[PDB]
């Protein structure tokens, strides 16, 4: 990998570049860093990333860049706390960064409801993050896909179990929940990452982070990927119209004027406490703490 | 289908939704009520479908969501005159609808005139549409597409009439001379529905209000949607002065200020005439006329 | 070919149109009178052409339709001076034009330096430029695409140096001191196209003024274009600022404004320059210079 990458590459705030045929190689690199040379053959790793590839939509922003910056983002954490996980977790956690927004549409789990789309039947709650685990189940099953075929049948069910857990915390509305909890057990101290409970709830901070790393981006970065993410809700936004409700005004295009308090009351509830929670846990994640209030002063600036 | 398809499905301003592998089931949905499960083999159909699908191209309005919607339509349209048409009439409208604009690239037939294009050679008039029937039958010949192979020679012949009929109608320029006659014709109690030319003129009046349908839907869907026919307007008119031609206001990017106006003359001289003229025809299309009066008020409250 | 294109494909200012599907037979006609209807097998040769237009990318500018016009000023420069050039001069100067900007990705040789692009690595200089002659190669080395087949051995080298060296000089940063070196030896007599050093200096230019000739275009042509050449320096523009670099004006989104001053200084110190030289030892390249004044006068309009 060319020399500038291996450098910048250990940054929390790295951007992975507008070359998507380098994606593929600098996952690999995250992997065999991370987690081993021997973690996976290598032919069978490509044919599955390919395949994840193939099933990335192409929206503005759920898509196979966001899928790969959010992975990467797992790997800076898991290099700066590498004493902290098993060789199961290294793997199965950047893997299913990678899957974990599979087949994405642009539209929330909202608009899934109020169309009556059959996902929506089929899922009660959390429906696309289900169908991000289902696909990524579905992949894994094509012959010469699965990478986890190394494992024992013992280990191989808790890879898919974390992967399982793993997606669905990407499920914004449960990350509240999970935070204030989290929240409480660090500070009465009875949080202990070698209660599996426990654990579970923290990697779920963890996909919550990286799912939101977008801010933790430098500042041209950061503006410029705002950009993608209102094509897809003011899409949203529209197709709430066209069934008659009124959209909320984070996906009414109508009002662009209102972004910056937007984006300022959505630091403020969100993505601020995420990353502050996160260091307290994880000391080593500061950068992404840091980066995120850089980046809260500058929608201050506009305004 | 999803209970909120099923139930809003028989509605005239219906909007087919964004999800893209939901139309071919939808369409199937429509032809199974209104025509009947015996019609069709449903391996061939789905077959002829996809290929259809296939030759619709990528272009703003024009495209695979058009064909669906403008056939769709003509579904509502025939299940508020069930007692009217035959067996051969409902199986022949709806694959007309779905055919009707196939291999469209988003210019008329006045700018292929005038780029000396080879179907402009081919075809002296109605050059896109008899592509578009042309494209129609090169799908029907190939191996497991004859979706009317169970029918005899006789009946064969007539569907094609039909559909060859039907699709020549939705050339715009041919729609005028054809409601006039019409017009005079409901007034003198001339007009008869078992004269077959008679007949031809309101299966064509039928067709012209399908593919204008746009303007019968609600607000938000009919306004959205113009954005898309204007992409195209602006491109053709973009291609115009490459040629040299001053192209007339409508397709002139540089006169987007004088688009409520436009939209206002185009209501009056073509759209309100149109649904009048097929109300009195089949009042079970009244819907339509109302849903397009609504439009033009709303065009109005903008100036 | 239709009867306008036969008359107005001869004229430099030329529209190749917005059908791509005639572009194909476009440059086939180009080749069948220029050089000949024996110099390529039609066969080979369209499956050649098939080949060259996949390997372009869907960039906004540097694209298929880019290539097929740069290679059609080349057959006008041809034709008007066809007495100068040799069989395989013909030949291997459309050929070298259609596939001079090949897989090209919107990013100048600039950002591929910053960014430690692996071809940066490969080629040190003119990297895009050697890459689309390899690229050429390759193409070439498929089965039945050696469009080269019937050349002898001898001949089938020297046509390879045309089209190397030709694709080079596309490179911008070269035409600089190309110029100025021909301007010299033009006005002291010692310029003599039977000097093979000179010879290629010549065509180097001609090159040039091809690869610039949509300022030889008619004034809708020529402005409309601008707007896809922005859509790529403004994306470039904006993967500097996420490097952290500030991008030159040209590339800086924030700066539209500044746009006619730089037209202005681009028309005065390289494409006037250009085609003023390119008429002086070809006279009969009058139009692209006086087409090209025309456009210079109308960025003058805008200020
Ligand atoms: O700048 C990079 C983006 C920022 C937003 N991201 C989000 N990810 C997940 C959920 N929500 C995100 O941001 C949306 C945009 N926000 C809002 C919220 C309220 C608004 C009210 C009015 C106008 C705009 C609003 N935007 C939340 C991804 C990276
Ligand atoms: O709102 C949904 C659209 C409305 C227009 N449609 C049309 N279909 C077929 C033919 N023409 C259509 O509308 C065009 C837009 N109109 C005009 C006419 C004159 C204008 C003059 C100046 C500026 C804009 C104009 N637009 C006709 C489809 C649904
Ligand atoms: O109008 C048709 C285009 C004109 C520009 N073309 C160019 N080809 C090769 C290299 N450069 C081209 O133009 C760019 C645009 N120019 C500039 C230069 C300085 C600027 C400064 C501020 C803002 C915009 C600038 N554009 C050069 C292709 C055809
Ligand atoms: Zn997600
Ligand atoms: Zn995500
Ligand atoms: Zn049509
Ligand atoms: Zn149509
Ligand atoms: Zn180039
Ligand atoms: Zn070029």
């Amino acid at each position: 990998l060319p020399v500038r990458l291996c450098k910048e590459i250990e940054l929390f705030h790295f951007d992975i570049g507008p070359f998507e045929n380098m994606w593929p190689g600098i996952f690999v690199y995250m992997v065999h860093r991370s987690c081993g040379t021997s973690c996976f053959e290598l032919e069978k790793l490509c044919r599955f990333i390919m395949s994840v590839k193939k099933n990335y939509r192409r929206v503005p922003y759920h898509n196979w860049k966001h899928a790969v910056t959010v992975a990467h983002c797992m790997y800076a954490i898991l290099q700066n706390n590498h004493t902290l996980f098993t060789d199961l977790e290294r793997k199965g956690l950047l893997i299913a960064c990678l899957c974990h927004d599979l087949d994405h549409r642009g539209f929330s789990n909202s608009y899934l409801q109020k169309f009556d789309h059959p996902l929506a039947a089929l899922y009660s709650t959390s429906t696309m993050e289900q169908h991000h685990f289902s696909q990524t189940v579905s992949i894994l099953q094509l012959e010469g896909h699965n990478i986890f075929s190394t494992l024992s049948s013992s280990e191989y069910e808790q890879v898919l179990e974390i992967i399982r857990k793993a997606i669905i915390a990407t499920d914004l509305a449960l990350y509240f929940g999970n935070r204030k909890q989290l929240e409480e057990m660090y500070q009465t101290g009875s949080l202990n990452l070698n209660n599996q409970s426990h654990r579970d709830r923290v990697i779920g901070l963890m996909m919550t982070a990286c799912d939101l790393c977008s801010v933790t981006k430098l500042w041209p970065v950061t503006k410029l990927t705002a950009n993608d993410i209102y094509a897809e809700f003011w899409a949203e936004g529209d197709e709430m119209k066209k069934l008659g409700i009124q959209p909320i005004p984070m996906m009414d295009r109508d009002k662009k004027d209102e972004v910056p308090q937007g984006q300022l009351g959505f630091y403020n509830a969100v993505a601020i406490p995420c990353y502050t929670t996160l260091t307290q846990i994880l000391p080593p994640t500061e950068p992404l703490l840091k980066a995120c209030r850089d980046n809260l002063s500058q929608w201050e600036k506009v305004i």
